[PDB]
């Protein structure tokens, strides 16, 4: 067996094995089945549940009452896909080692990628991607840290960020934060640490990553290209903004030729993004001012 | 046709397989099926059970003495109902695995919903609220901890509450105390810190939550105020105090129509959650003042 | 129906969980087949027994020796209860699930004032009262301390008192010690841990209580009587001074009438405190004169 | 007759038993098995796949990504081994067995000059110390310790060199580095301990190694050169790149005699290291700068 039936179903033990590299990631892994996903619910916003039922139970104010709502709720996917361009023809030359040897390394740069176009993705052949989100968010917060010029790197932008966020978005529960090294690098290595930077283990036993932020653990991996323009940060609730529609399979269809004796290698899950709401983060910034 | 009678033996099942919030949602539980528990008694407050009935015995003060007593122990109950259909006229081209899709978040809102109106709350249609019901304790004599800011971390706070309620109660069965996340880095992983929270299972070895001060594991869970004043304790025995006179098996009310691109899936719960006896919860404080 | 031998069982069990209440009494609890029972023996408050009986056998001083112990070794217990009775009429509810829920507090407050009498009671109706006993050993001997403006006493008089009995108790197997809580707040948060008090935990070793002065157990309150004037220590060898013939193992009888539909039942119990030789506990004063 | 066919297939066992010095070879086995090893492929230059191709799935710059890529995957160890020999004629002492007094010093040596190699070696016969594949990458980057005059031996210089490592690298997950025990002595014996270097074990638990810096379990060892100038750390992941080649399993190689009163067990090995790709570790300087 050889680009057939046997590193495959390893493949995905490692897919699954690779959820761990994430940049943010830990989202709600939605399991999708069919297609067009597509609930037509009211959103859990406004409420504010029951009056238990007597007289006139707050029969003045008020009723249904702000949004709410019913958004609608559709989703599918992106078939979401990778091949792996290798010599293909001279893999029968008796190994057998060499190529699981040879194998793992590309579910990497497969999830990695994944999850570069999933936090700068435009909802287009990849779907949806928080740098274009944020970005079309409007949350350009212009320009309260000020594009490398002046390292105002402490948290009042952090702060109106949190308390523009806390109706919609809660307190801290989760309510993350994906920044950049470089902002990482500003937040850390400082004496600030405020509430937290320094260390976000720092006991461990709790989930998440390098750097703590007000109680926000912190990620960087710096999918904003660097310097002054973009955001430097994702602040987001990590709850009420953002589930991850994965469908089910995976599979490495690993066909033939495909000539020059490198012949065809695809992998393939159907995977996406949504939320069900307005914005999850307001961010940065710190931009071109 | 779904959505009707097919999956509830399902829903309560997974209900009380989630009512799993180590917070309040599991506490001295009745799983009622009186409308109205009533009864008129006088439990520990008066006697002086058995006294030496020999000689002279009561006599002089008081009488009664004071309570007493008399409530009366009536045990109501609340509607925690939900309501949140879909729409299952035209999103149906077959999709019935997404019934194992759909649901499970509405009982998070449940539950979520069912904490916050269960520690804060007012009686109608809810039970009356814990951190409420230290409010109207005034269980919250301040100041111990100086109000978001070179707060007093301590634990002599803890200490004297802990005998006064020993003066209710007695010590160190349960005991127990709900925090702040501002108390939760605000006494874990400060220095000493305090009586003991390092570790924080703190051994584990009980029958479970997180923390364990002298015997009082510790809740954050989220639901203080910051802004320096709320408490950021909430200095209780459990196992005196409140009783859950928890009624009802849930039925979800999936009713068909509801018709014009619409349906209906109310949902439910019924249970109370009472006072047992006089003053014997204590919480913060710790205010802003 | 309930108010029957059925419900003793569930009203009988809270005996064996809740004579369990290590604020007061521990000891050899003697199991009784007869009532009035009684030795004749004299103890060993003399003895010396063998020189070896040898070329001498000790024929003058003394003739008996002294005292003694010929008391002589008797034994009459105490009736001790509450009279119960629950809502003895509302209820053809079958709600049972109730009087679990309803009490397990009437063997409870019942053993609460029934320690209240054992720290404190003149031998009738209760048997042997700590205080009270200690009110004829000259136990509260003056002083030690300065009458509530600012007492002074760490250890120290633990230290003469320990040497006072120290005479035939040997030291710290068992021995122990009650202090008040007036006394766990003028001793507990000293500074002194003198050898320790604070913090007393002190590993938490096998049983123990809260706080500890040199390896003994702590407890405190109550059924102390503050007032300056007192015993705020309550030192003993438990083992050699005093123990506990018990004889009536829990009966309640539910009975009806008791009319007004309320009836009757009675929460019996014959124990008894009782010791031997001659002063045991030297604890206090403590003074206010 | 024993050095003859027998302790051969002991000094297997030791040499798996020599798999342990928690020094070097906690790295990655290719056990190859023709002479060389090598497959055809270029190396995947650009893959970062993702099948999107959409439209023109990016189609600007670059067009390959990457120059080239070919390596390659081209492997062969060498003729390693121990050069050892006694003289068998004065074990005769009716021992035939003085192999566990001779041999492991033996394997020892063999492995001690082994991970020494990986602390110096040169690239063809011995692979390689990574001071000189430190060296060539201009991975030795300055000014970081001073010269061994006030020495700045910080993690800030190891949080630049994580700006290079963090990037293409993980955060502490692996990751690791190497150090000396001077090299170690700015970080045993200090408070400095940074953002976290506590401090050598210390839960203990995993790997364990001594200094902890940012979770990482620091081999100390050394086989570096000391004094101003060396790679002080080794900023690198061991599961970056670095797998061990190696081909068979033991062979001591026993031409015995050989007179001369010596003989020729010529413990060999054909083991190997290289890494993978370009870039792997920075380490230092550190220098005499």
């Amino acid at each position: 067996s050889s680009e057939s039936y046997e590193t495959i179903f390893s493949q995905r033990i490692i897919r699954d094995l690779q959820k761990e590299l994430v940049v943010g990631a830990l989202f709600e892994e939605l399991p999708m089945s069919s297609k067009i996903l597509t609930m037509l619910v009211e959103p859990d916003a406004g409420k504010a549940t029951w009056v238990a039922a007597s007289t006139y139970g707050t029969d003045t104010t008020t009723g249904e009452e702000v949004k709410g709502a019913l958004k609608e709720i559709h989703f599918s996917t992106y078939k979401l896909a990778a091949k792996s361009f290798i010599t293909d023809e001279t893999e029968e030359d008796a190994i057998f080692s060499l190529l699981p040897l040879l194998r793992k390394r590309l579910i990497e740069a497969h999830a990695v990628s994944i999850e570069e176009a999933f936090m700068t993705g435009d909802g287009s052949g990849k779907p949806k991607g928080l740098l274009t989100l944020a970005s079309e968010d409007s949350a350009k917060v212009v320009t309260e840290a000020k594009a490398d010029g002046s390292v105002l790197v402490t948290a009042k932008t952090i702060s109106k960020l949190r308390r523009k966020l806390g109706r919609h978005g809660l307190k801290l529960s989760k309510l993350v934060l994906i920044v950049s090294m470089d902002a990482y690098y500003d937040l850390l290595e400082d004496e600030e640490w405020q509430d937290v930077a320094q260390v976000g283990n720092d006991s461990v036993k709790l989930q998440g990553q390098v750097g703590r932020i007000y109680g926000l653990p912190v990620v960087v991996s710096e999918y904003f290209p660097a310097k002054a323009n973009s955001a430097e940060f994702a602040v987001i609730v990590y709850k009420d903004n953002f589930v991850m529609p994965r469908q089910r399979a995976v599979t490495v269809e690993r066909e033939r030729q495909a000539g020059k004796q490198r012949d065809a290698y695809y992998v393939t899950q159907r995977v996406n993004l949504q939320r069900y709401f307005a914005n999850g983060v307001v961010s940065g910034t710190y931009a071109a001012s």
